[PDB]
Parts: C-alpha cells; sequence; structure tokens
C-alpha cells in the first residue's frame, strides 16, 4: 500500500495515494506526528511505522488505515 506524508515546519498533511485523499492532521499519536496513528480532518486513521517523528520533507510510506 502507498502513503505520502506531506510535511512542513507548521504544516502537516497525509496523501492517503489509493484514494487521492490529502487532509490536514488534525490529531496525533506524538506532538509530532509519527509514532503510531494519525488522524486527518476527515476522520480517517493512518498508521505510522514511526521513523523521524516530523518528518522534514514528503515521505512516501505504506498505507495502513485504522
Amino acid at each position: 500500500m502507498k502513503v505520502m506524508i506531506r510535511k512542513t515546519a507548521t504544516g502537516h498533511s497525509a496523501y492517503v495515494a489509493k484514494k487521492d485523499l490529502e487532509e490536514l492532521i488534525v490529531e496525533m499519536e506524538n506532538p509530532a506526528l509519527w509514532g503510531g496513528k494519525v488522524t486527518l480532518a476527515n476522520g480517517w486513521q493512518l498508521e505510522l511505522p514511526a521513523m523521524a517523528a516530523d518528518t522534514p520533507l514528503p515521505i512516501t510510506v505504506e498505507a495502513r488505515k485504522l
């Protein structure tokens, strides 16, 4: 599965490729982002394998929704 976590210093966005859904991160496992699960403003939850808690660049990882 494919998901692209797009990042800014303050901005946090997640692009669910399989749905073409890019939504704002309103709820996080860790105040940064990564750690366990994340929830978009749409209500969708995406799991983070936990690496670079606040990524300084748009990273593409596997999609695993809750």
